[PDB]
């Protein structure tokens, strides 16, 4: 009803009873501020929950604010529902009590379904721009000071320069001279034509190089753009690993890993390759944009290179 004309928002439906525990009752207009709701695309109910928790209460899920085992979020088939399951969520009152020490007005917000404004300590009506960043989370790298309006980047040259015979370009079209290029996209010209919100089709083959040429809109904050891109990291970039030949390379547009999902996904991917780099070629104009470069798909157990990518992101984003 709130959901009329929507085919792929079962993730928003599964959330309804979860949000209701924090007094939250989303209108259609409020769901419209989640982009995959507006464009009616498949999404993770857990990433969405994290994102709403930030917007509402200035904290992400790691705070435990929704850790009560009240309502399950489950995936039967490939859609979300509330079918019985150990993966349970719900406003946790003990955590609210503990947090009210630092945020005395938070109990009121989770009772009202209003926003707890981290900047002012007061209540507010919903708007996605009040709590831009979760305050319980130590970001693992710096974020840009400024974001401007630049022309879209072109990575043809960068992909050409990579070792590899066969290339799968995912998302936007890219011509890559000297390489055999398959194009995966919902565009009708595509070599393999598919809905990308469903992820990489199991039926696509293996490649020496996969390029995820997918971007996410900057709307109002670096953190916002990085968290909106996360579902794409998971559905495309992470699945790309199952379509690499031994020693192949995965390359992906990105905005860092400010949010917890992205950080989890990038780590899962990085630990499968001999090398993990962050590059920002002289073609990447947008300030928040980077390429994640994973070379040497070998799935050998090695030691954790985590501060390397963070340092590099930090230097990039502060300009250093």
């Amino acid at each position: 009803d709130v959901f009329q004309n929507k085919a792929n928002v079962c993730w928003a439906k599964a959330l309804v009873p979860v949000l209701k525990t924090a007094g939250i009752d989303m209108t259609t207009e409020q769901w419209n501020t989640v982009d995959y709701f507006e464009t009616d695309k498949a999404h993770s109910a857990e990433i969405v929950l994290n994102q709403l928790c930030v917007r509402f209460f200035g904290l992400d899920l790691d705070s435990g604010l929704f850790s009560a085992p009240t309502v399950p979020l489950s995936i039967r088939n490939n859609h979300w529902d509330n079918s019985p399951s150990p993966n349970m969520y719900g406003l946790n009152k003990e955590v609210v009590r503990q947090l009210s020490r630092r945020y005395p007005q938070l109990p009121r917000a989770v009772a009202t379904g209003r926003v707890y404004d981290m900047n002012t300590g007061t209540l507010r009506n919903y708007d996605p721009r009040i709590n831009l960043v979760p305050v319980n989370r130590r970001l693992p790298h710096a974020l840009v000071l400024h974001h401007n309006e630049h022309p879209q980047s072109d990575f043809s040259s960068f992909v050409s320069k990579l070792k590899g015979r066969t290339v799968l370009v995912v998302g936007e079209k890219l011509s890559v001279p000297g390489k055999m290029v398959d194009w995966l996209s919902d565009r009708p010209e595509a070599t393999f034509r598919a809905r990308l919100d469903l992820g990489i089709p199991g039926d696509v083959p293996k490649y020496d190089i996969i390029f995820v040429n997918v971007r996410t809109p900057y709307k109002y904050h670096h953190y916002q753009q990085c968290e909106d891109h996360a579902i794409k990291l998971s559905m495309l970039t992470k699945k790309a690993c199952l379509h690499l030949n031994p020693g192949g390379t995965c390359v992906s547009i990105g905005y860092g890993y400010a949010d917890r999902a992205s950080e989890s996904i990038i780590g899962a991917i990085a630990r499968q390759f001999k090398f993990s780099r962050v590059c920002k070629p002289k073609s990447s104009l947008e300030e928040t944009e980077v390429l994640f470069v994973f070379i040497g798909y070998d799935r050998k157990a090695r030691t954790h290179n985590p501060y390397k990518l963070s340092s590099t992101l930090t230097n990039i984003y502060t300009g250093s």
